[PDB]
């Protein structure tokens, strides 16, 4: 097929990638860049996250969201159904609210797209009506992460997708902190895009530091596998 050929091409080997985020969470504000660099092959990706305007004033799992759905393993049975890939090179804007249950909101939109060679997801960040000394403002998050499903479907009537989850994080008093996540992907081109049959993303996340960095930071290794149409 010509079409899945396009993002096959674009996506065989190691591709380096890019990060920026402008953030401004209660009038907060901070800005985080990422490198590092995925193999969809294996549905893999590798980041460093640094906070470059001092402390970070969220913690950091609540970010890793945020922070590629381009470099999922979508199984040969389901690459007709890879939205993130067609849009390439020109790329998908990804908009989010997320809503922390019993705290603010963060609403999020970003740009993927080729940069040359180099993969950019470009985000601008604000979040709203958090309290000062909640989870999210009072970092009271656990620094770890656990496995969930994304299911995606088609928005045909905006030629691109919709993607529904909720994310658990830990609170370290034992219990958890929800995060409801509405999400929608249109791609930046004209051009024909794959719109998907209902199937679901499988992600596992771990979140590490570097022993070398003394700025505030995330090492973020993710894999990301397509399924849910067998």
């Amino acid at each position: 097929d010509p079409m899945v050929s396009k993002g096959e091409e674009l996506f065989t080997g190691v591709v380096p990638i890019l990060v920026e985020l402008d953030g401004d969470v209660n009038g907060h504000k901070f800005s985080v860049s990422g490198e590092g660099e995925g193999d969809a092959t294996y549905g893999k990706l590798t980041l460093k996250f640094i906070c470059t305007t001092g402390k970070l004033p969220v913690p950091w799992p609540t970010l890793v969201t945020t922070f590629l759905m381009c470099f999922a393993r979508y199984p040969d049975h389901m690459k007709q159904h890879d939205f993130f890939k067609s849009a390439m090179p020109e790329g998908y804007v990804q908009e989010r609210t997320i809503f922390f249950k019993d705290d603010g909101n963060y609403k999020t939109r970003a740009e993927v797209k080729f940069e040359g060679d180099t993969l950019v997801n470009r985000i601008e960040l604000k979040g709203i009506d958090f309290k000062e000394d909640g989870n999210i403002l009072g970092h009271k998050l656990e620094y770890n992460y656990n496995s969930h499903n994304v299911y995606i479907m088609a928005d045909k009537q905006k030629n691109g997708i919709k993607v529904n989850f909720k994310i658990r994080h830990n609170i370290e008093d034992g219990s958890v902190q929800l995060a409801d996540h509405y999400q929608q992907n249109t791609p930046i081109g004209d051009g024909p895009v794959l719109l998907p049959d209902n199937h679901y993303l499988s992600y596992q996340s771990a979140l590490s530091k570097d022993p070398n960095e003394k700025r505030d930071h995330m090492v973020l290794l993710e894999f990301v596998t397509a399924a849910g149409i067998t």
